[PDB]
């Protein structure tokens, strides 16, 4: 019993973190096989960041300008290329700690673990969601760029995020491992406002199921609703609209608890309309939206 | 910017987790040098748990009854001993992944990371505090016993917790790595009620500092108070009394923010007396008490 915001074990990714230095800019890189992945803005001074031409800036760079350090040992760079907003540094040694891994571009609502690093040394791990405005609510200080987000399925690390930018509102923007930004963000020190931070409705319902499963049941009510009725309420409270796909995805938690998804929607509706009246659910005073149905099932059935 | 419930990177501890099987009971063990540490109740059937005599139960056990499996490889047990409520299994091979480590018995209010394991495989990592009633609010399913809690100082893992018991109220009890329980708990399936779950006042103030540092300042007020006055309010709301030691410990956050600890106490007092009036602090609708001053300073200054 008990329900916790839980990150994947970070070992397999700790073994991939290196320091990348170009001139006097230092940040984190990801060493997988004989390639080191890092944000392309490693080649910028903060002067450069107001309006950089990365193609022009890169022309002044050579293999030997990219200093890569795995712990204390220096890696030899035999090639560099720009892919979208990341650099790929070909090194002459395959990382012997390379896990099985994939690159995946996640959708908003999907959750992942972040290994926050400074100078290629891991400082801590925490759980995130890709927000519906394609920001993440991270914890990232100066030098944390190149820190990566990941899921682990048994032996396989799926890398979904590389950290690039803190927006002036202290939320975070970054790329998949192909260097394509999530959302409309650019690696440029400009005006970039986040859109509406909408709540991930399907994740809140998953978390309500997690609560039922763990004893917290006070918010179960006598009522039901329809997808269309629930959605009117969702709109009013800047909740993502709930689809039949969301209902389907919640089926296993439905089945296990014996609460129809549309009954749980009616419970959520009442919570949106009445607030929690000073009570808590799984030790929280608001509605948590960064547990996926998959996260709840995993944590509620002890998957490794 | 941004503030997150952050666990230590779990790699160094992932490398110490093994499966311990005695008869038909399986749980997690900690492999450090040529010793495997596990809960002594590995030798019990759940029948045994109502009123076990561990000394008598152990007499029927031999080195060869303790099956230890590190991933797929079986370790050979050349010795076993009972220390308080843990077993120490002497194996014939030192763990080549042994980090630098200490055993430390933490005090209530202190926070640590838990690597939740099943069958010696890590499932996830999360942050905890030892509560003032010597419980922790974990997330632990059947087979999670022998899971350990830890802090990391640079290269050194300080192990402070081994998971033993879920109490009937779905909170968790366990031992330091010398097998001594935190609080009055016993490895026995009996009536064991938790005491008052009091809030860790010094940790809440630390978290209020973390909030100031990160932009959330709405709860700063015009008022100050005294240790004695604040403490009257603390008593009423089941907050730990605040000592001069707590004030001293908060000095660095005081200095960095320019808010006297007694001014922040007055802010907390108003929050206790008036609630948050539907507002949030660092994305939370209640007062977080499982960040230590040391945790806030660490996360706010990018320590690795
Ligand atoms: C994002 C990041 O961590 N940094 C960074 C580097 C370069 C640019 C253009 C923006 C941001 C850190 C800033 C200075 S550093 O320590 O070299 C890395
Ligand atoms: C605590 C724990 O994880 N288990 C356990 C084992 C033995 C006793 C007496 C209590 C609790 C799990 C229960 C069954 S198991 O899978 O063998 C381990």
């Amino acid at each position: 019993s008990g329900f916790r915001k839980m990150a994947f074990p970070s070992g397999k990714v700790e073994g991939c973190m290196v320091q990348v230095t170009c001139g006097t800019t230092t940040l984190n890189g990801l060493w997988l096989d004989d390639v080191v992945y890092c944000p392309r803005h490693v080649i910028c001074t903060s002067e450069d960041m107001l309006n950089p031409n990365y193609e022009d800036l890169l022309i002044r760079k050579s293999n030997h300008n990219f200093l890569v350090q795995a712990g204390n040992v220096q890696l030899r760079v035999i090639g560099h290329s720009m892919q979208n907003c990341v650099l790929k540094l070909k090194v002459d040694t395959a990382n012997p700690k390379t896990p099985k891994y994939k690159f995946v571009r996640i959708q908003p609502g999907q959750t992942f673990s972040v290994l926050a690093c400074y100078n290629g040394s891991p400082s801590g791990v925490y759980q995130c969601a890709m927000r519906p405005n394609f920001t993440i609510k991270g914890s990232f200080l100066n030098g944390s760029c190149g820190s990566v987000g990941f899921n682990i399925d048994y032996d396989c690390v799926s890398f979904c995020y590389m950290h690039h930018m803190e927006l002036p509102t202290g939320v975070h923007a970054g790329t998949d491992l192909e260097g394509n930004f999530y959302g409309p963000f650019v690696d440029r020190q400009t005006a970039q406002a986040a859109g509406t931070d909408t709540t991930i409705t399907v994740n809140v319902l998953a978390w309500l199921y997690a609560a039922v499963i763990n004893g917290d049941r006070w918010f179960l009510n006598r009522f039901t609703t329809t997808l269309n009725d629930f959605n009117l309420v969702a709109m009013k409270y800047n909740y993502e609209p709930l689809t039949q796909d969301h209902v389907d995805i919640l089926g296993p938690l439905s089945a296990q608890t014996g609460i129809a998804v549309l009954d749980m929607c009616a419970s959520l509706k009442e919570l949106l309309q009445n607030g929690m009246n000073g009570r808590t659910i799984l030790g929280s005073a608001l509605l948590e939206d960064e547990f996926t149905p998959f996260d709840v099932v995993r944590q509620c059935s002890g998957v490794t």
